[PDB]
């Protein structure tokens, strides 16, 4: 049937991002202070906003977090790294997650456990049949937490957390992760690395972030070698190369592997307007993306199908591509994006002939069994 | 000798740029209100918080802006476009200078002219000898606004101003305009269109904004033919394919053309981490351009060059772009880009096959005589 | 017995343009500089929802969706020159100024102020009906400066009153009592139901200090509602003990004499310790109290039917307490701290001032005329 | 005669980083939600100087550059283990708590702090040669509730001591005054002068304010210092009358009696009747009026040596417009209306009421024992 599920939860929005730009400020090296670190959690917030504005919020079944436990946990990440968690956390005033940038405040674990969660109660009630599908709109993030650390702002590898529940618990034997965030998705592949049981595929702009990942050459390793899949693409690709990408690359994937259930890692990052990467993505072509991927669900595992809230930094836009997957969703077209004709005209809708290079992955698509 | 302007003025921070992103807020289209506009002055005012807290400051001269005369102002503008302004300003809210975007309050013609003035006030002190060279940190900006109208935030043509002001005040036969802002400088285009006297570059990414302007087939008319040349460039072009345009194109334009003066557009919305477009300059990037000029100037015209603010609008990143082009003017390198090696790692520094074709306008630089 | 919080809060509520000055709009001439947060920023009700969800008050309250006002339901309490002249403000381009020169709507404005009356409309209907004993409109704009023919001090609809002129009309009550405890006079209702015996309107405030002509004991409503305008205003500094004096000598026997089959509260938090826009210290301990005295009163005389309808209160950081600690009276689940308990507790208003007691007793005499 | 007027302004005062609470730390447990603005972030001390430059106040003024203060200069109003826990602090790599468990310094924070003292040093130098008539130092982080050996209250060193200190140990002055009008008492001063006649000591603030256990009245000194500090506590809600009596009958009558060789103010707005952080009612001409009655006692008692140190205030707003009216007071030139003076003016604090008289008035008999 239809019933589409939605995640928000009032905690998401409080995440503390500190007083700096990316790391924290600092008057040494003469980093001023500002009242908006590049990732704060307004951007998210207010995408949650027009859903309810927009009056999407009415066609949608709001669905509580319930906080990821520590089995949950660990399903995804060490013992280590989740002892690490609690430890910054009661810490009287947070602190160093381990990489010397993402933190955590005094009971910050309480939110990235939410997160984690708001992903998982989705995916169960996906599975269960429910819902029909769903968007997790979490925040902290999670594609760059890989099994023994937090990285980039992530604490927990949300989607990790929600695909081994659905192996472990309803036993589901192949499951696919889908990450469209524009820089490489390195803790889920980490995660998964070995193991053909989820398929890790992170399409992404070549070298954003990390530095020294997401070549096409990180295939996985043992059992799990052919079972990730990156798809680098270079600064400056747009609609054309990411729907090529989607019809080339993911989408066959996915009928190859013939997962049971498809989340996928909704990242916005690749818009027009994000400061944190170069490219040209709009929000009819997020639709689209969203589009093509909920047919293909329907098409293989029963339309199971989730969408689980990654980056994405522009407060200005980033609201209105995510709207318009919230619409793929539901079916309720009800509002314009209003810099649709500002933004087409700017380009990437040709598809160029080093953008279709980069996605001609191809080969390898034949060792997914 | 060594004597280096800088212009700040307090209302240049103090622009009201309203509630919304880009356009108004709009609970219609909802669009939510924000507290920082994208061209928010804030960003501006980072950068002259930035050189003065790096003790640049202790290495500049500090020149008052004053304001442009409305005899300065016709040296670029339709009396019509003045008169305009004037009853904008003066209306009791301030109101639409004509666009439907661009807005002025009630008095904002006082920072209009303050931010021309200070262009002027540069020029007058570098073109005398008082001073070697300078940098006009203004705004509101100026390259998109024509002879007859406000546009794309710009109320007058600061660039275009003082180069009336050079070519008629001071008797200068030749100026060069360099606008290096990641848009295409259509409004100075416009002006100087059938005028060989003032040289006009425009280095941006192809159809960023305006989206039907800044072509290569773009070269003036009449007498002007041959004096105004656009470099578009393909978006994710970074530092080599800046620095190769300016070694290919824009430094051999500027000495064919032999200018008395040269003024430099200086906006920062090239950078890597600019919302505005979808380039990869680096700190180190406008270094390298702002040496190159700097340089050339001293060979061809004593040395006399005037930066002054365009665009540009990230609040992190900006201010380092902008120390690090007061840093060559000063000669004093005492602050590194503390994004430098993040940012490094991301790409741009290859001169790639589309961004080296961009490049190779090579074939008008005979035209110029 | 019955209990069932409704809750009203609506996005939009958070999504007011309050532009970009302080109180006035940013001023080149005058050198006022624009600012992000004006005063009136919708943040400042916004964290207070924020809170009553991260506390886990919501799980206790029934949210109620705010419905837009209609024509008829405005008219009640205003002037079809004022709807008209506000549909004409809304419907330009830009939208502008709402007469006053200082309240404005933006284009499209209209719409939140019709969610905002409509949120305290549907509430009002729904305790009035019995599905819910009481409830909460957490609602923006606010009310209670507009009279019936204008928008002042940022209020569009005088929302309490188009409430109350529903209770009246549509749902055939014949007394209905609104308790202003917004810090500053509630010209807007006291003008609305000047001259009418069957709306009392009450308004406790810092005296003369918004409006500045306005909120004198001496204002007592005219023809058939003379005595049924009921002003108490308190000196500045007046603190939790004045408020309680003023509750327990004046506004509670007004309530009692006067037998309301509903009490609608406009609830301000403008009178807290930290507020900029006046000078009283009340803490968030003393809304607590003057809920739980009010909501008792309710029980008493009205079958527990209270309404609060949310009006001012500019302290962002510390109204969210205010108003949580009056939710919690509303549901009965007392499980945050204020966390400025302490801090604030030290400087006083604990204390009843003669001059505080002196205020509040001028107005006793005049309990004998509400019949 | 001479006129000339030096102002401080250093772009690092604007860039103390207050984090991300509201007073204390946002803290998810307590559910204090992050805030973009503390209530002391620098924007409002820093719009004060755009103010000052945008109102043409910057062109009669004689920009005088800030210094650091020495560890030399430190010592003289602070311990050598409060210095070092400075140092220690900044030294962190990412900052930490400076003793309280809320004053905060950032990795590298103690430059800004020598900054603002030194500040107050480099302004009170050049006053006391004769380079300047007077001067404001327009400072951030503040000072006055920094002690001997301890920061407090977003005070990392105590400004105007260290400056007084400076005057008495460099300069050889003999006698040096410190006259505090922020609306919070001047615990630190009050600590770091109490057994010492050679500084005399004044706090006019809002009595139990801040802190809650100091500022009374019988805090008189100690041993030779006996009598040399004199606590001004008013009531919440005294305004322009209540200040002005203040300074009539007890402040000026003090300075005359002690004939200080310098005067320094620690000149806070915080008793506005727009601050968040304290209930008191002073407009700009308040302050202008007390500025204009400390600047003409200095010409009759010390050849004109006044230096005015900011201290708090909260209001981004309203602030702005207070400070201006002192500094031009300072030049003399006032060009801009304070453009919320009738908007304000309505709300009252103008009429000396018994209770603000008789406060005031406890403190006369002790201009006796002043020598
Ligand atoms: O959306 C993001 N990723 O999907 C993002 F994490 F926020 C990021 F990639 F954009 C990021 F901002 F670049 C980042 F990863 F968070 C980051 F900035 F790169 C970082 F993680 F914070 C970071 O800079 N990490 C470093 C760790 C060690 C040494 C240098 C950098
Ligand atoms: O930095 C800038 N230019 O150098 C910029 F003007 F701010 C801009 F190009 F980035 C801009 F923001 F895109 C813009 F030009 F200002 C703008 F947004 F495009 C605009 F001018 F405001 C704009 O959108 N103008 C329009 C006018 C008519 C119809 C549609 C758009
Ligand atoms: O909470 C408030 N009222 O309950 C308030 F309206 F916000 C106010 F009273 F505090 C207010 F802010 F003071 C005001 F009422 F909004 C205002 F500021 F006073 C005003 F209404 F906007 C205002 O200043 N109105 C004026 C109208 C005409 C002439 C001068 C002032
Ligand atoms: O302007 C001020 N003083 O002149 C002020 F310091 F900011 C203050 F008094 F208003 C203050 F904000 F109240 C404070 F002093 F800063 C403070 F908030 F009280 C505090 F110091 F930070 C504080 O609350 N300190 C405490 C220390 C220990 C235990 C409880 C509170
Ligand atoms: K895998
Ligand atoms: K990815
Ligand atoms: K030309
Ligand atoms: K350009
Ligand atoms: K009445
Ligand atoms: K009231
Ligand atoms: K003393
Ligand atoms: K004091
Ligand atoms: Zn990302
Ligand atoms: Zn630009
Ligand atoms: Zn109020
Ligand atoms: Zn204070």
């Amino acid at each position: 049937h239809h019933a589409i599920g939605y995640v928000w939860n009032t905690l998401y929005g409080w995440v503390d991002t500190g007083t700096g730009s990316l790391a924290a400020a600092n008057l040494t090296a003469r980093m001023q202070p500002i009242s908006h670190h590049l990732a704060h959690p307004d951007t998210k917030r207010r995408f949650h906003e027009l859903v309810c504005a927009s009056g999407q919020i009415e066609h949608l079944t709001p669905i509580a977090a319930v906080a990821a436990t520590d089995a949950d946990i660990l399903r995804a990440h060490s013992a280590a790294h989740l002892e690490n968690m609690k430890r910054v956390s009661n810490l009287p005033t947070g602190g160093d997650t381990g990489d010397g940038i993402t933190m955590m405040g005094n009971g910050g674990l309480e939110i990235a456990r939410l997160s984690a969660g708001g992903a998982v109660e989705l995916t169960r009630r996906v599975a269960t049949g429910e819902l029909s599908a769903g968007y997790a709109l979490v925040n902290p993030p999670g594609h760059h937490a890989p099994h023994n650390a937090a990285m980039g702002f992530c604490i927990f590898n949300n989607t990790s957390v929600a695909a081994g529940y659905a192996r472990a618990v309803l036993g589901m034997e192949r499951v696919a992760i889908l990450d469209w965030d524009v820089h490489h998705g390195n803790g889920t592949q980490d995660i998964w690395w070995n193991d053909p049981s989820v398929l890790t595929i992170s399409l992404h702009q070549h070298l954003c972030f990390p530095p020294d990942s997401g070549y096409s050459t990180e295939r996985g390793a043992g059992n799990g070698h052919g079972y990730n899949i990156n798809v680098p693409l270079p600064p400056g690709s747009g609609n054309a190369a990411y729907l090529h990408a989607m019809d080339q690359v993911v989408l066959p994937a996915l009928r190859a592997y013939r997962p049971q259930l498809i989340i996928v890692g909704s990242g916005f990052d690749a818009s027009m307007l994000d400061p944190l990467a170069r490219m040209m993505v709009t929000a009819d072509g997020f639709r689209q993306m969203a589009r093509r991927t909920i047919d293909c669900a329907a098409d293989i595992c029963d339309g199971r199908i989730v969408f689980v809230q990654e980056g994405g930094y522009s407060p200005h836009y980033l609201p209105f591509c995510g709207l318009a997957v919230i619409e793929e969703l539901t079916g309720v077209r009800s509002l314009p994006d209003p810099y649709h004709e500002f933004l087409a005209g700017m380009g990437g809708n040709t598809l160029l002939d080093a953008e279709r290079a980069a996605i001609e992955i191809v080969p390898l698509l034949a060792d997914i069994r």
